[PDB]
């Protein structure tokens, strides 16, 4: 049984700032995993999906070369050379944290950990037993997918994992699911070209953020292109001679419900949700307490039940972003290696950027939930809705709308909402406002800067 | 003589403004206007030049196509189709202003106006006279020409206003100055197409700027084919067979000056700074301070020396920016109409951003400041250089830098400096922070956005 001051299970986001936070501080860590470095943001979430993204904006910049002056850019995109240049960067990465960790002094250990029956919290990976007073699990989540039990064929779909093993563009492409990952999909497939519709539960996507986006995203995908299904869900799903055929039932409200088949379809994406990874763990050995869809139960310290096992990131359930997982981590490693007790993660106000066409950002409460919060009485909205300068000349159209949310007399800014171009890279600082207190006073004392669509947020009146 | 609550001279960023605030405070205000509504920044400014740069950058993008999977977008840029269309939004825009001014009472008094002999400070415009309590001076400024008398032929070569003027890109080009203006200029022709020559007197442009910027700034000029001629001045300019032949002095410290002449210029702009526009207004005749350019002597709070007479925007001078005059102009009108007496723009962290490629954003303290304002044992600068991941897959590069500049042990942040792809719309937010007094722990304790470059100003160490 080999002692170490800290045992880090799993090497993706917050395993790995954690561990070298911890090994900065003086631990002696160790990161075990499975596959590979990095976990799901470097192998196949933020990094190859940003990626993808850059070059659907590539797409559609091309539709405005002619009003800009330039002669018309004629055509096919090739799936093959952009997703051979994601795969090594991608490669490159796993590189870089596998140095990071090297010059770090932390040890890898490669293999899939699970607990063991020992009394004192050990795991076990490959036949070794590793101990330390310390054990982080971080073991991330995985993609959800209906049970053929429900849904019969349902197998036959991939998830966000196969699309970023697909070799070719999808010819036609359904998605399933109304959640950010299901928009961001949708928008890099129609982008590049893939006849795609997006099949939704209900009449609106990101039916959790602010309702001024949430009917603002739908619209734009429409506009877009995106074919957007309200009110249907798949039935099932069957291999016919050339593609899938999707038999879906659609259930408008006030209405009789209707089935349709969709046929020819070459890219089934399931976009449902995400699954902790608990389940080949053993925490049952320890009691680990876990959720009934298996996430690990912490307090706000990210401590589990039992004394000297704390969870982070993904597998907790709770705010699933690499940022977070980071945060919390390093909270952690201070909090266990540098004695400071009140070091944790404030997890409100955490920002988020969708990266849809235009891209959305968000922070901070909704109106609803500032109206439950303060009492409609106490709540005051700014918004605006405008055009940005970029289509001043283009016979394509995108707008931009942003929503201030205020607080009490003093309007205090307790939410900012916002889609346009330019919005992934703007929402940044006014996060740090916003977690500062500030009020409408000063973002309205700030001088703009003209001409950006920046500016628009310190002149709401 | 009629008379109003309020006479705006100049209706352009500020002079706008100021009346559209006062009036809605209930002043009965007229605005004298003798070219067009908007001034500078619309017709001649901000506006045309954020479109050109826009094209630019299509430019630049349309360089990536075929690393991003796409077929080679072939080339020649039409001058003509993105300038007419450009002449249309500022007509759009001049009708906008107009409508403005009508929807608020505003009075428009067209034609230009100067001051009389008369005791009561009153004005002429067009043989009538008109007077009123409060007088806003906002007459601007107009670009800097060099005297034959100094460089002969130097009304050869055009100006930013010429530039808005011209109706086909010039094959050759020749920049003058080494300010903002002069960088903006020199990155769109040059991404257009024109061969693009940037003649300073130095080492570096910008060289006000954190000494991180002049320096990057520098290079990315070079690295986008723009050819720097440093410490050097134009001696005379002539008129050939075919183009302008420009004659130039270079002397490199410590060597021996060189003259060379510049063949076949079809361009020749000069950039070299702004003088304020006051020569025609008749001061003399109230006595108004001016210094020794023309501008407008003014106190913190707008004032003349003469009582009932204020200046805004260019014509003082001072931050010759379209968001500094309109802030000043609307704090004035506070002050006068609403008798908040304490009313007044404060100068200090007023963003801004320069259209270069890619662009830049400042605010606050350069390095150099902060040391002369604390004293170097009292200043803690962080600072970062990356590939944005646009570029993970490109053979064309950028870089993005960013300074961070901390002051005391709390290390309150003093100044931001950064350039690279999205800092146009990344510097708002943090301009906020700035100016609501934030620390770097303020900074670090909010959750980073990812991927994004915003995000590596939050996670600086
Ligand atoms: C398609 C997609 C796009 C996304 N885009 C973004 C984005 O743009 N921005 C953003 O902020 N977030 C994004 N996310 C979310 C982000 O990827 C996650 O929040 C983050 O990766 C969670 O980090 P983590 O440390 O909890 O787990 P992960 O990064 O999943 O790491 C878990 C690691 O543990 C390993 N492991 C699991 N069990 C074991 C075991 N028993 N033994 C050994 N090793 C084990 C796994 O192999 C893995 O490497 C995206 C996610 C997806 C799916
Ligand atoms: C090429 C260029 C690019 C720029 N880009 C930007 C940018 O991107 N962002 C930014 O913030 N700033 C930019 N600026 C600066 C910005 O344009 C100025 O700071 C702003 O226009 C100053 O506003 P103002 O009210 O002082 O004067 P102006 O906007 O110049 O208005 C003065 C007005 O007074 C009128 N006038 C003058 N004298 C008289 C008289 N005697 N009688 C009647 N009318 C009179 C003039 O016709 C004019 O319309 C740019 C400037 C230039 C030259
Ligand atoms: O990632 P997230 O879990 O953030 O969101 C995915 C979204 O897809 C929708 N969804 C969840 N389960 C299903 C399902 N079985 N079929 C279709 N859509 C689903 C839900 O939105 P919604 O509730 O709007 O359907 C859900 O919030
Ligand atoms: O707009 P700004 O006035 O902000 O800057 C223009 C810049 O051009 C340079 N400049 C000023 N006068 C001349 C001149 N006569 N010839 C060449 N360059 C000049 C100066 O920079 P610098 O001092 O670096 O030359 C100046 O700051
Ligand atoms: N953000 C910029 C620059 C591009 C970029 O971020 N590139 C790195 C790979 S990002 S995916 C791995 C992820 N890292 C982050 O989330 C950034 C964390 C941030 N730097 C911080 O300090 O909080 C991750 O798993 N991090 C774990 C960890 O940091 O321990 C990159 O080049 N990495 C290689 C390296 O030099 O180390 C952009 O988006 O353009
Ligand atoms: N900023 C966005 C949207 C594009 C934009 O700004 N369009 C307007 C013309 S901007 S040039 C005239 C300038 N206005 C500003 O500097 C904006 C001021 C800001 N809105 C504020 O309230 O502080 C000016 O001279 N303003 C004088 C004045 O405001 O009195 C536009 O469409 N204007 C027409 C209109 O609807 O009134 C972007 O850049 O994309």
């Amino acid at each position: 049984v080999a002692s170490y001051d800290y045992l880090v299970i799993g090497g993706g986001s917050g395993g790995l700032a954690s561990a070298r936070r911890a090994a900065e501080l003086g631990a002696r860590a160790a990161v075990v995993e499975s596959h590979k470095l990095g976990g799901t943001c470097v192998n196949v979430g933020c990094v190859p999906k940003k990626v993808m993204w850059n070059t659907a904006v590539h797409s559609e910049f091309m539709h405005d070369h002619a009003d800009y002056g330039f002669p018309s850019c004629e055509g096919k995109f090739n799936w093959r050379v952009i997703k051979e240049k994601r795969d090594a960067y991608v490669s490159r990465l796993n590189a870089i944290y596998q140095n990071n960790l090297t010059k770090s002094h932390i040890e890898i250990i490669r293999g899939h950990a699970a607990f063991t029956s020992d009394p004192k919290p050990t795991i076990e990976v490959s036949g070794k037993k590793y101990t330390a007073p310390h054990i982080l699990i971080a073991t991330g989540g995985m993609p959800s997918t209906p049970h053929e039990s429900q849904i019969p064929g349902a197998s036959l779909g991939i998830t966000s994992d196969g699309f970023f093993q697909l070799e070719e563009l999808p010819g036609r492409s359904v998605i399933v699911g109304a959640g950010y990952i299901a928009v961001e999909m949708a928008g890099i497939l129609s982008a590049l070209g893939s006849k795609t519709s997006l099949m939704i539960r209900h009449d609106k996507v990101l039916r959790s953020f602010d309702s001024m986006i949430s009917t603002n995203c739908t619209e734009e995908l429409e506009n877009a292109g995106v074919e957007v299904l309200k009110f249907s869900q798949v039935k099932e799903v069957k291999k016919t001679l050339s593609g899938l055929e999707v038999s879906m039932v659609t259930a408008v409200p006030g209405r009789l419900p209707v089935m349709t088949m969709i046929p020819d379809v070459d890219c089934l994406l399931w976009a449902i949700g995400r699954v902790p990874n608990t389940k080949d763990l053993s925490l049952n050995k320890l009691g680990i307490q876990t959720d009934d869809k298996g996430h690990i139960i912490v307090d706000e310290f990210q401590n589990t039940n039992v004394k000297g096992i704390y969870a982070v990131g993904d597998v907790c359930g709770k705010a699933l972003l690499t940022p977070v997982a980071i945060a919390a981590g390093r909270k952690l490693a201070h909090r266990l290696f540098e004695y400071k007790e009140d070091s944790k993660l404030d997890y409100n106000n955490i920002p988020t950027v969708v990266f849809s066409h235009p891209p959305i950002g968000t922070v901070g409460l909704t109106e609803d939930e500032a109206i439950h919060k303060y009492g409609i009485e106490n709540v005051k909205t700014y918004s605006t809705s405008f055009t940005p300068m970029y289509h001043a000349v283009t016979k394509r159209k995108t707008k931009c709308v942003m929503k201030m949310v205020c607080a009490n007399k003093e309007e205090k800014v307790v939410g900012i909402h916002m889609q346009g171009l330019g919005c992934d890279e703007m929402l940044q600082g006014f996060a740090v406002a916003v977690k500062m207190g500030a009020t409408k006073a000063d973002f309205d004392n700030t001088v703009a800067i003209h001409p950006t669509s920046s500016e628009e947020l310190v002149t709401l009146r």
